[PDB]
């Protein structure tokens, strides 16, 4: 079983996490791999070749935080390394549904992409609900006064506090909770790269809660939103017979009454036989026109000839 793993940031002084994070950044996904970097990709590594690398206290970081765990003669990690837009991250291997632990933190599956689709602007307070390896809070970091990252995921939370750290970022913070409730104030910025997929209404696991995650989200975002501020939403839809999510949507967010502007870019699409439809897609809101628009957008298929080309 994986998703486990005990992780502690804490035990590890913020320098020298840094400090390991700036020795990952400049290997991790290197075309010659070091001890670290093998260790990263889950090969076990001798010790004494790692430490000629991170140091003796690099080392026994590694141990401490929970990065590494010391076989005997090697040492491995349950965790797994990734370079990305400016930032290292920590997550777990991604593995098959049956075998991932309850507290299993998303491996990535996304958000590389995601980070390719989010608007470029800058603002005083982001908000990252469901924040898992913390890698959207990252990538957030430099244009904002402050993120918070926000998951029910006490694992997330302890793994979000150690990729902050890894990368040196003083104004991100994560807690622990039930969506909105340890998120007080406003936000400028709010992301969600939402546990939906293919479970419909009905919560199956914490990557995959149903429908009423969103409802729960949706019905919230206006009272947690900055005028003027901006809403960005990885999600599974369904619609279904004289029944269309979206519609469900515009009801959640009081759209037409709060005055918001919603744009969903539907990127992938597969009939039901129920004659409805499921879909994925990333749904906007921010300052412009009342009204919510559906546009046909297959990023995930850009994304494949070439990832640039959603820059
Ligand atoms: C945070 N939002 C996420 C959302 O991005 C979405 O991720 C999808 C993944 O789940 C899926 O992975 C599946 O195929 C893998 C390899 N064969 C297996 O290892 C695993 C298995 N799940 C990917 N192939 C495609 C992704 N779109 O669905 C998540 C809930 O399932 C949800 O939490
Ligand atoms: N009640 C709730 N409150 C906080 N987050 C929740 C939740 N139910 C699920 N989540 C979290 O939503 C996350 C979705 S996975 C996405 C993680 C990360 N943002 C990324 O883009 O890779 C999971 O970590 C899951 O634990
Ligand atoms: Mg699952």
């Amino acid at each position: 079983i994986v998703g486990g793993s005990t992780i502690q940031p804490e035990r590890v002084d913020a320098a020298a996490l840094r400090q390991l994070g700036d020795a990952m950044r400049k290997v991790v996904g290197s075309a010659d791999p070091t001890p670290l970097a093998d260790l990263l990709s889950g090969t076990p590594v001798d010790p004494d070749e790692l430490t000629r690398e991170v140091g003796a206290d690099g080392r026994q970081a590694l141990l401490d935080s929970g990065m590494a765990v010391d076989d005997g003669t090697t040492f491995s990690s349950p965790l797994r390394g990734h370079q990305l837009h400016g930032v290292v991250v920590l997550s777990d291997p991604d593995v098959e549904e049956e075998v991932q632990h309850r507290w299993y933190v998303d491996p990535l599956w996304e958000a590389d992409l995601l980070i390719r689709l989010m608007l470029r602007r800058g603002g005083a307070r982001a908000l990252d609900m469901g924040c898992g390896s913390g890698v959207l809070s990252l990538v957030l970091a430099d244009r904002y006064e402050s993120v918070l990252g926000v998951d029910v995921n006490p694992r997330a939370v302890a793994l979000s506090r150690l990729n902050a750290a890894l990368n040196g970022l003083t104004n991100v913070t994560f807690r622990e909770g039930d969506m909105f409730e340890p998120a007080e104030g406003r936000f400028s910025r709010i992301v969600f790269n939402s546990p939906t997929n293919e479970e419909g209404n009905e919560f199956v696991d914490l990557l995959e809660a149903g429908e009423p995650i969103l409802e729960t989200f949706f019905r919230n975002v206006p009272r947690k939103l900055e005028s003027g501020g901006i809403v960005e939403v990885n999600l599974a839809m369904n619609d279904y017979p004289g029944d269309p999510f979206r519609e469900r949507l515009a009801d959640w967010l009081g759209l037409t009454e709060n005055g918001l502007r919603v744009q969903i870019f539907t990127s992938q699409r597969r009939a039901t036989e129920s004659g409805g439809e499921w879909k994925r897609g990333w749904l906007v809101v921010a300052p412009g026109p009342v009204g919510l628009t559906e546009v046909e957008w297959p990023y995930h298929d850009r994304y494949e000839e070439d990832p640039d080309a959603l820059l």
